[PDB]
């Protein structure tokens, strides 16, 4: 646990993703803009709880350019 909200939300979908290791900040960060949030009117929490989820190391994507960089969650 890191934050008191988005992490609980994003980090919650961390394993409840709806695709195959390929969110694109449009899947995980898009599960928080469902009811009372849009990763837009509050984008400063999705690209912060995700920029922090994927980056921190939870959702360790794999920055390899569109081709080999998604998020397999932890290592």
């Amino acid at each position: 646990m890191a934050g008191p909200s988005v992490t609980e939300l994003i980090t919650k979908a961390v394993s409840a993703s709806k695709e195959r290791k390929g969110l694109s900040l449009a899947a995980l960060k898009k599960a928080l803009a469902a009811g009372g949030y849009d990763v837009e009117k509050n984008n400063s929490r999705i690209k912060l709880g995700l920029k922090s989820l994927v980056s921190k190391g939870t959702l360790v994507q794999t920055k390899g350019t569109g081709a080999s960089g998604s998020f397999r969650l932890s290592k």
